[PDB]
């Protein structure tokens, strides 16, 4: 898929909120455990993400997540547009299973989440991992 397209959603687990971003073309994920589902948290996550990867457009399954002033200011400043055009269902499903598998390896949920992100991104799927594919996709895109 287009290399600047990301999918962003929140999930719930243990009374806490997990913000999950998926680079659509590679399956690569970035996540954070946030205190609450707010416009402030989403805008902050977006700005961080865009300073790390070339974020052109962002899609979500909950369009109302993106209507606050705060979120639209973050997209304005970072040059992000909303994307109007199985991967995402697979990667998200995949994340909860791994969180479930390592949950007892960490005291806190946020640690388990990051362990699952790490496992997910490094898993060779053949056969490269999602982390290998996102850097190849971005590096090839740089060179014209």
């Amino acid at each position: 898929c287009s290399p600047g397209i990301w999918q962003l959603d929140c999930t719930h687990l243990e009374g806490k909120v997990i913000l999950v971003a998926v680079h659509v073309a590679s399956g690569y994920i970035e996540a954070e455990v946030i205190p609450a589902e707010t416009g402030q948290e989403t805008a902050y996550f977006l700005l961080k993400l865009a300073g790390r990867w070339p974020v052109k457009t962002v899609h979500t399954d909950n369009g109302s997540n993106f209507t606050s002033t705060t979120v639209k200011a973050a997209c304005w400043w970072a040059g992000i547009k909303q994307e109007f055009g199985a991967v995402i269902e697979s990667m998200n499903k995949e994340l909860k299973k791994i969180i479930g598998q390592v949950r007892d390896q960490a005291e806190h949920l946020k640690t388990a989440v990051q362990m699952a992100v790490f496992i997910h991104n490094k898993k060779r799927k053949g056969g490269y991992s999602a982390g290998e594919r996102i850097v190849d996709i971005i590096a090839t895109d740089i060179q014209t």
